[PDB]
């Protein structure tokens, strides 16, 4: 595992959100694309925060979401990220920091580059 | 200790919530976001695992409308539905993972569920090496 780079298993040109955008409206989106994660990111494309249907689902049902609630507002502070050029003995390590499902992961620059999850470290440890 | 060394036994979920195949599809997606759960195995009335079911495809299917007021559990779960038994390997838990599922029911000796087995679950496994 120590030849295997987070680049060579994450999930590449993944969808974002931005700080401004309805919660809910992202939740929906979510659903409809069977996306798990939203990275959440500025306009200099780093990362920012997280959002996860888990979580936002959780608090949605329990009434305390409206339709002008952002991203922005409910986003954990603390993001938790990789780099793209970590070994996947790292990511898994990093992941068991609470467990975490996805780290975003970023280039030198900090640049949001994709996102791994525990299944691809999964799928990864299959294949050996 | 190795992945082959430790039994699925050791590591699994237990005391899991769990769905009947005539439970509503929507109040069983509710219960789904409310304690933060991502499969529900459906069993029969006597602990035998039936099916599975989980948020993403639920939740796919409710926001685009493909599901009425009387669209049942049994009506939607995938059917020939793969588990792993309690005394098996991490490693047979990974290679029944990768031949887009996030988790295995766990069986015993005579097919009644004992837990679920995750990708988190091996993670924190894998870890601890």
């Amino acid at each position: 595992l120590k030849n295997i780079k987070v680049k060579d298993v994450m999930t590449k040109n993944v969808i974002t959100a931005k700080r401004h955008e309805g919660v809910v409206e992202a939740f929906e989106k979510m659903l409809k694309y069977k996306i798990s994660s939203l990275p959440v990111i500025d306009d200099e494309n780093k990362v920012i925060g997280i959002v996860t249907t888990t979580d936002i689902g959780y608090n949605l049902i329990r009434d305390k979401y409206t339709l002008e609630t952002t991203i922005g507002d409910v986003m954990t502070k603390d993001v938790i990220t990789i780099h793209e050029d970590a070994s996947i003995l790292e990511a898994i390590k990093k992941m068991d920091i609470s467990i975490i499902n996805q780290l975003p992961v970023v280039d030198k620059n900090n640049k949001l580059v994709g996102i791994i999850s525990d299944g691809d470290i999964i799928r990864t440890i299959s294949k050996i």
